[PDB]
């Protein structure tokens, strides 16, 4: 059995106050942007790209007046490989509505259906009309967040360059001590001041794992660590350089990635911000930065790193779904030795975006999905977290009633062996 979805139902949740003033604020910003480019699309394409341009807009303007007006979901229209999946989900999720449910909406729906349907929906907008077919309406500002964090990319470049020359010569606890370091700052995006706000702590069960993993690899045989990954710019450097630290110790010999097939969920990292933050650090005129950019290309080129893509990552499906869905994906999944999940929608999918008590433990919250040993690195950034220590969640409630929606608290969360 499963609760009920986190939803815009409660008037008091914050999936509601996130559908009534936010969902509409990210729709207004997207509509500026298109507005702003009417120049650059003029260059490009001509006067049909201003068309184009007007095109998109109008639609998504009729996309968030929908929204504001609570009207029932439509089904998706322009041909896109995930058009028919989007519709059939859509069709069994108004057969889990009674009579006296109606019909799908923006306001009765699960949250994370309603959310999931908007960036698609934007998706849908934005190939309806080419020829900016392709743009991405959030490109500039996950660009912005790259080269607002130049310093702390080159500090944390800097950092792990030392580290790598010594690498060699360090014991086993000063090894786990570096790992440590970088999941937190894989974490967080100084670190002894936020280890208050770690209410979960499995990092020593990933220690175990991959340790064991590598005094007991007999030669040619691999470890392999995938990163679901989550934003882009000093958020996905920090994966990459928790990545590069993983070969680098031989704590892994393969890393695998995953990313969105689509711009969603505003700053999450295409395949395209992917390579273009790559790239980037490679020809960085900074020294550090470019070694580590030289080492990830060729990372990439030694198939040591592997990028994937999958459709499944931008359905609504819950990851319950994934063996029936997408079992080649599942399927590639349990391939890993471990899985890290990066980030707050990767744990709602984890967890179905349900209603689950605090105290229900992680593996019942998965809900069958155990495709190989995971841990899910996330800041809590919506009303759900469960297993917590009897009374641990009400007391933080009682005490500041924001604290799992403002992205202060954070977790290590592990599922699998010890
Ligand atoms: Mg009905």
């Amino acid at each position: 059995v499963v609760p009920a979805s986190l939803s815009g139902q409660d008037v008091g949740s914050f999936a509601y106050l996130t559908i009534k003033d936010r969902i509409p604020q990210i729709l207004t910003k997207v509509i500026d942007t298109l507005h702003r480019h009417k120049s650059e699309f003029f260059e490009k394409h001509g006067e049909e790209g201003v068309e184009a341009e007007k095109k998109a807009i109008s639609l998504l303007s009729k996309l968030r007046n929908e929204l504001q007006t609570d009207k029932p979901f439509i089904p998706l229209v322009e041909k896109f490989v995930d058009t028919d999946i989007w519709n059939q989900y859509l069709e069994y999720q108004q057969s889990l509505l009674n009579e006296s449910d109606g019909k799908s909406r923006w306001f009765y729906s699960p949250w994370l259906l309603v959310e999931c349907y908007m960036y698609r929906r934007i998706h849908e907008a934005i190939i309806q009309s080419p020829p900016i077919d392709y743009f991405d309406v959030f490109k500039e500002s996950k660009e912005q967040n790259f080269y607002g964090s130049q310093e702390s990319i080159i500090a944390l470049c800097t950092h792990l360059q030392q580290l790598i020359r010594t690498i060699e010569d360090l014991d086993e606890n000063q090894l786990k001590d570096e790992f440590f370091k970088l999941l937190q700052i894989s974490l967080w995006g100084s670190l002894e001041d936020l280890k208050p706000f770690i209410l979960l702590n499995d990092m020593e069960h990933l220690w175990s794992l991959l340790s064991n993993c590598k005094k007991t690899r007999e030669k040619a045989s691999a470890t392999r660590v995938y990163i679901v990954l989550d934003n882009s710019g000093f958020e996905l450097v920090t994966d990459l350089i928790l990545a590069d630290f993983l070969l680098s110790s031989e704590l892994a010999t393969e890393v695998h990635f995953y990313g969105k097939t689509i711009p969603w969920f505003v700053s999450a990292t295409t395949i395209h911000d992917f390579n273009w933050l790559i790239e980037q650090v490679k020809h960085s005129n900074h020294k550090w930065m470019s070694k580590c950019g030289a080492d990830w290309e060729e990372y990439i080129k030694m198939g040591k790193w592997v990028y994937h893509n999958h459709i499944f990552w931008t359905l609504p499906h819950e990851y319950c779904a994934m063996p029936q869905v997408a079992p080649d994906l599942y399927a590639e999944l349990q391939k890993a030795h471990l899985i890290l999940f990066k980030g707050d929608l990767n744990y709602r999918k984890l967890t179905g975006d349900r209603k689950w008590e605090f105290s229900v433990p992680f593996h019942q919250a998965l809900n069958g999905f155990h495709p190989a040993p995971l841990c899910t690195i996330r800041t809590l950034k919506a009303e759900i977290q469960v297993g917590l220590q009897p009374g641990q969640g009400e007391q933080l409630l009682a005490s500041e009633p924001s604290w799992w929606t403002t992205g202060k608290y954070g977790i290590f969360q592990y599922d699998g062996p010890l």
